[PDB]
C-alpha cells in the first residue's frame, strides 16, 4: 500500500531478500515490483519507494533496472522518500561491490528523490563501491553468497530503522 519495493532479480537473490524485507514491514504496506514487469511510470504509484538491485557484468546494473534506467528522466521523485538495498559478492567483485545501487540512487535523488536509510561499511571487505557516500553505503549491502548468515539480522536492523525514518 504505502511503500513500493522495486526490485530486478537475474538469479533469484535479491528478489529472495526482497520477500524477507517485505514480511518485515509487513505485507499490508510494502508491495513488490519485479521490474522485468513495470514501467517507469508505475514508479509514480508511491511517494515511499524501496530500491532493489544486484551488480552484474560487469560493474552494470541487472538488466531489468538498466532497461528502466534510461527512462529515469521521465519521473519526478520530488517529495519521495526512498530506500536502496542490493545484493552482491564482495569477494569477487571487491572494486565494484554494490555499484547498482549507488548508481540508481546517484540518478533517482537528482530527479528528486530524499535518500534515507544509509547503512554503515562496518562488517564488509571490498576495495571499492559507486555506492559510498561520505563513507556509508546508500543503502543495506547484502551478500548472500559470502554473508548469508548475516542477512537476517541486516535486515531485522535496517527495517526498524527505516520503518522509523519513512514514519510508520
Ligand atoms: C558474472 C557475475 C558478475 C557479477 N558482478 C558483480 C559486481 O560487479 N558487483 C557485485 O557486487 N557483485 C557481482 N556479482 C555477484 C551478484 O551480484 C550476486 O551474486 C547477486 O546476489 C545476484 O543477485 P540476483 O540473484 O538478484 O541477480 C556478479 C556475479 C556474477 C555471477
Amino acid at each position: 500500500k504505502k511503500i513500493g519495493l522495486f526490485y530486478g532479480t537475474q538469479t533469484g537473490k535479491t528478489k529472495s531478500v526482497a520477500e524477507i524485507i517485505r514480511d518485515e514491514f509487513g505485507n499490508d504496506v510494502v508491495t513488490l515490483h519485479d521490474v522485468s514487469q513495470a514501467e517507469v511510470t508505475d514508479l509514480n504509484d508511491y511517494q515511499y519507494l524501496i530500491i532493489g538491485c544486484p551488480t552484474w557484468n560487469i560493474g552494470k546494473l541487472q538488466s531489468d533496472w538498466e532497461g528502466l534506467y534510461s527512462e529515469l528522466d521521465d519521473v519526478d521523485f520530488n517529495g519521495k522518500l526512498v530506500a536502496y538495498f542490493g545484493t552482491g559478492d564482495q569477494i569477487g567483485y571487491a572494486d565494484n561491490f554494490q555499484d547498482a545501487i549507488g548508481i540508481l540512487e546517484e540518478k533517482i535523488s537528482q530527479r528528486g528523490g530524499k535518500t534515507v536509510g544509509y547503512w554503515s561499511t562496518d562488517g564488509y571487505d571490498f576495495n571499492d563501491s559507486k555506492a559510498l557516500r561520505n563513507g556509508k553505503f546508500v543503502g543495506l549491502a547484502l551478500d548472500e553468497d559470502n554473508q548469508s548468515d548475516l542477512t537476517d539480522d541486516r535486515i531485522k536492523s535496517w527495517v526498524a530503522q527505516l520503518k522509523s525514518e519513512f514514519g510508520l
